[PDB]
């Protein structure tokens, strides 16, 4: 039972959430709800980055004052990511005390080692200025050995080099008024650069979290220098720059422990492209629900993700295809084709005894593999082992044949026998992608009469009660994804 705290990076308070944004929360989240139901405990985090001129600016513009602007995207933000059941055990902003109290902290503890210089230079302005920087250069060698202890991904673990190739340098962390942010202690007129703030507020984040369920110890155990805590990051590729140097660099400086590992992913191109506005391919989060529910996109890109910095394909027509094969036509119908005979013929009741229980130990057994997958983040691979497991189970209901064992009288036995085999096959399925397909494996539980648990797959459903559902999940068409380009189109 490990202590883990996962983040996603947190987005920008000045646009809506997109399909891109969500290859990334949706990436988490699985990973985050695996871990759960294997029993760690888990603090999945998150919240929106608020500071910044271009923040400050656009608020202007609207009339709004800063404050206003970021509110209300704090709030559209977050229905957006609940819509997506993107499970965060909290959800908070840069902007907050917790994020200033520890800005400070850090700033006067670097301050305080030795680390931060001061420095003059000349900008355009609407001329000089004094300027703080944190000294990097000197973190170098303590990064290398971090770097190299067998963590981060191998194109990660490179890419770094083509940055040491250019030498670490001193970095400017602070900003002059007027200036959305935190001002400087003992410093007037001086404010943290967005990005010096920004991933403290990984840290204020969880700090809220302990305040509000009024712990007073786990902040420290996950944050202090010797914790026995993992802390794991969920970037795209464009800010791994500030996770792997920056960020680990002010966490040493401060006393503070260093992240255990950055989880990186690419980006999400539509139609084999980048998103485009003309073209209906810039999707948003909330675009998309009004077309399609979560489950979908959440399985699509689970199929694609590994552990790899590789771009993510959103081939609309591949989508609605790999939709309805998979979910539709493989998993869930093996729940479909059998629950029929069971309510009507046994009044719900499944068989006392596995009719093959050689295949359903095939099943347990790849439980090992498959939870690998998750853990390593090979979703691609778990998803094919699912998959596979998927493709036996028809295979075994088309050779046993209900449909005509069920018009032979004196059969009966034997059909209940059979049917509850398929039904059971699916429990173990819905277990394997519990972590990619909230929504729907609710509904299978409904269906069940069962929570589904990663070792409760050891015990099949034995002289059990299910219940008669109506319809687990219907297949989707072109012409809805035709709708989502037109209405995308519209938007802008
Ligand atoms: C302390 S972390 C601070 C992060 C900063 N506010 C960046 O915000 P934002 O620009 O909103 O990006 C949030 C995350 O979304 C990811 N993505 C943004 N556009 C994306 C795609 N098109 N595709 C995949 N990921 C994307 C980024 O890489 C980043 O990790």
């Amino acid at each position: 039972a490990k202590k883990i705290l996962v983040t996603c990076a947190l987005p920008y308070a000045n646009g809506s959430i997109h399909l891109g944004h969500m290859l990334e929360h949706i990436q988490a989240d699985v990973w985050v709800r695996y871990q759960r139901m294997r029993g760690h405990e888990v603090n999945f985090i998150c919240a929106d980055d608020a500071h910044g001129t271009p923040i400050m600016l656009k608020a202007q513009q609207l009339g709004i004052t800063p404050e206003q602007m970021i509110g209300e995207m704090s709030q559209e933000h977050q229905t957006d990511f609940a819509g997506f059941n993107i499970s965060y055990d909290n959800y908070h902003s840069t902007h907050s005390e917790e994020n200033r109290q520890l800005s400070e902290l850090i700033y006067s503890r670097l301050k305080e080692n030795g680390f931060i210089k001061n420095r003059t230079i000349s900008q355009l302005y609407d001329r000089d200025s004094e300027h703080f920087f944190f000294d990097l250069p000197s973190f170098s060698e303590m990064l290398q050995a971090w770097t190299r202890s067998g963590a981060l991904q191998e194109q990660v673990a490179n890419k770094m080099q083509e940055w040491f190739e250019s030498g670490l340098q001193q970095w400017d962390i602070s900003r002059d008024a007027p200036y959305f942010g935190f001002e400087i202690p003992n410093a007037p007129g001086k404010y943290f650069y967005v990005w010096l703030d920004a991933p403290i507020g990984y840290m204020g984040s969880f700090k809220n979290l302990c305040d509000k369920r009024g712990d007073s110890v786990s902040f420290d155990e996950y944050w202090k220098k010797d914790s026995t805590a993992e802390l794991y990051h969920f970037i795209g590729k464009d800010i791994v720059y500030f996770h792997s140097l920056f960020w680990p660099a002010m966490l040493e400086g401060s006393n503070f422990r260093k992240p255990s590992n950055l989880f990186v992913h690419g980006y999400v191109t539509v139609n084999g492209a980048k998103m485009s506005k003309s073209r209906g391919t810039f999707i948003k989060a909330s675009t998309w629900l009004n077309h399609f529910d979560a489950d979908s996109l959440r399985y699509y890109y689970t199929a694609k993700l590994s552990s790899r910095i590789d771009d993510i394909d959103l081939n609309l027509e591949d989508f609605v295809q790999r939709v309805n094969a998979d979910i539709v036509n493989k998993v869930v119908n093996l729940a479909s084709r059998n629950a029929g005979f069971i309510n009507k013929r046994f009044d719900g009741v499944l068989a006392s005894e596995l009719a093959d229980p050689q295949l359903y130990k095939t099943f347990t057994d790849a439980a090992e593999v498959i939870g690998e997958a998750w853990e390593s983040r090979e979703f691609g691979k778990a998803v094919r082992e699912i998959m596979a497991l998927a493709d036996l189970a028809n295979r075994y209901v088309d050779e046993q044949a209900p449909w005509v064992v069920a018009k032979q009288e004196g059969r009966d036995a034997d059909l209940q026998a059979i049917c509850s085999m398929g039904i059971n096959l699916f429990r173990v399925l819905m277990t394997y992608l519990k972590p990619v397909l909230p929504k729907l494996t609710e509904r299978a539980e409904a269906f069940l009469n069962t929570e589904l648990t990663w070792d409760g797959i050891q015990q099949p459903l034995l002289g059990h009660k299910v219940n008669p559902f109506k319809a687990l999940y219907n297949r989707i068409d072109m012409r809805q994804v035709e709708a989502l380009v037109e209405a995308s189109k519209e938007e802008v």
